[PDB]
């Protein structure tokens, strides 16, 4: 119809819902949209002066742990800090390696005071596991009272006139799926214009979504903004639960699930979008897709590897908006570790894995919210989020989807990488079965990274498992030249990790 019908229509739909909400009601709805910021004047007030000092000149974008985001406040504060300086210091503190221990010690402890209050981040982020011990206890309770409160505001449905007779929008950064795909989705040579070939990919493996936190979307297509191109057109079911918010918006009940009926290309006053079609389903349909999907995978893999029919080794720990493509990409990351590694380490290691009760896990939840990883680790500080993880103490892998990883070209590389890891600690027990330790921990292993540990990736100088996790992943890459600059630029690594591996094969 009319933008201006459609919308004063939808809004009388719910104006005694409006009319009935309380100012408490009211409060947390404005509070749900614009999350409570940290004050960076409060923050800086609790640092030491020496804390001061190490913050003002730090290295901060060389973080495994710290987000763009968390990386663009802590350079809001250090501006702060520095603000006091002349500006001849300030032109120098930025011309100016990896972090040292005191640095990277500070600011595992500084992540926890910097984090907004953001309850639809924290239901993103826990894919709606709100008990997941990743955040103080007390914020954790209040995050799960807020939730309950907004749930109970969320009582009526859009109903059976409404639903089939308008749409509703929601523009989207690419990058919110999947950081990867989000710079080659766009051709590099004319911005205004969507890369077909990598298009056809990303529509071949969208066909079902999950929204774990509350969407707010838009009544009326709105024009986008930078960075913005995705554009959903969402229909909702008869039982869809919503609310009115102030300038022509709905906020929909989380936990529902999205079928993608259609993905094209469209052009919008000269630039080119992806339109995004979805139609409103219960999550429980999808839900369904994804524990099917796990039980295939599991079984084609417990074939292929020698494992008893029903070993539970891969597990789809899913629940946003980029649901289906973790679910495609896991086979697609199990098949080029299998091409790319020989079969006897594959099974020989993974047999140890198993032993321990271990799961390879394909995420879109942050690491933190994964049990392999916080049931071993209590303390918040030093739990890590990062594309991916190898945890010794539940022989795990763990691959976040929506994340890139440092110098990481695509997810299958992250996977050996994290397979490295864990050829490290198989290979550390088959030497000492008693005490079992990594063997990136031996005496042999620690000298040859004193001396070769610069030579291969800027990440690899981090420390002797990372070394070797890195030159284990380069060892086994695609492109063959990759595979010899480390029998180049670093041979005694090469030499002793294919001995490792002749070690672990003859075993
Ligand atoms: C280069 C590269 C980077 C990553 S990561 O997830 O970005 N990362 C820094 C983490 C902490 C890591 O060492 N996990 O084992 C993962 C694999 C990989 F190959
Ligand atoms: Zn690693």
């Amino acid at each position: 119809l009319s933008r201006y019908e459609k919308w004063e229509k939808i809004k009388q739909h719910y104006q005694h819902w409006s009319d009935s909400l309380s100012e408490e009601g009211r409060g947390l709805l404005k509070k749900l949209q614009i999350p409570i910021e940290p004050k960076k004047d409060d923050i800086i007030h609790s640092l030491s002066q020496e804390e001061k000092e190490l913050l003002k000149r730090i290295q901060i974008d060389s973080s495994d742990f710290l987000s763009t985001e968390e990386k663009e406040f802590l350079k809001k504060l250090q501006i702060d800090i520095r603000d006091s300086l002349s500006e001849e210091e300030k032109e120098l503190l930025n011309r100016i390696n990896p972090l040292s221990e005191k640095e990277k010690e500070f600011l595992k402890k500084l992540k926890l005071d910097i984090q907004p209050y953001d309850i639809n981040q924290r239901l993103q982020d826990t894919g709606g596991l709100i008990d997941s011990p990743s955040i103080n206890l007390d914020v954790r309770k209040q995050y799960k009272r807020d939730i309950q409160n907004i749930d109970a505001l969320l009582h009526q449905s859009i109903g059976s006139t409404l639903y089939n007779k308008i749409y509703l929008y929601e523009n989207m950064n690419i990058n919110n799926l999947t950081a990867t795909l989000g710079a080659d989705l766009v051709d590099s040579t004319d911005n205004t214009k969507i890369n077909r070939g990598i298009f056809n990919e990303f529509k071949k493996n969208f066909k079902y979504s999950i929204s774990s936190n509350y969407m707010i979307v838009d009544i009326n297509e709105r024009p986008a903004l930078d960075n913005e191109r995705l554009k959903w057109r969402i229909q909702l079911s008869p039982d869809t639960r919503a609310g009115y918010l102030e300038n022509g918006k709905l906020i929909l009940q989380r936990n529902i699930g999205l079928e993608i009926k259609d993905v094209q290309i469209i052009k919008q006053s000269e630039k080119e979008y992806i339109r995004i079609d979805a139609k409103v389903v219960p999550k429980s349909k999808i839900d369904t897709k994804i524990q099917e999907a796990q039980l295939n995978i599991n079984q084609e893999w417990n074939k292929a590897l020698g494992l008893p029919k029903y070993t539970k080794l891969i597990t789809f720990n899913v629940h946003n908006r980029y649901a289906s493509n973790i679910v495609e990409s896991a086979y697609l990351i199990l098949n080029e570790w299998k091409n790319n590694i020989q079969s006897d380490l594959i099974k020989k290691v993974t047999n140890y894995l198993v032993d321990g009760n271990g799961r390879f896990v394909f995420t879109d939840i942050t690491l933190p919210n994964i049990a392999e990883q916080y049931t071993h680790q209590d303390e918040i500080y030093e739990q890590v989020h990062s594309k991916g993880l190898y945890v010794p103490e539940s022989r795990s892998i763990l691959l976040h989807g929506p994340s890139k990883g440092v110098e990481l070209r695509n997810d299958s590389e992250g996977f050996i990488h994290e397979f490295g890891h864990a050829v490290d600690d198989y290979a550390g027990y088959l030497l000492d079965k008693n005490q079992s330790d990594l063997v990136t921990n031996s005496k042999k292993f620690i000298d040859i990274f004193k001396e070769e540990g610069s030579n291969l990736t800027s990440y690899g100088r981090t420390n002797e498992a990372e070394f070797f996790a890195e030159a284990f992943r380069l060892m086994h890459s695609t492109d063959h030249a990759e595979r010899l600059k480390v029998q180049k630029n670093a041979p005694k690594t090469f030499q002793f990790i294919n001995d490792q591996i002749k070690f672990i094969i003859n075993s």
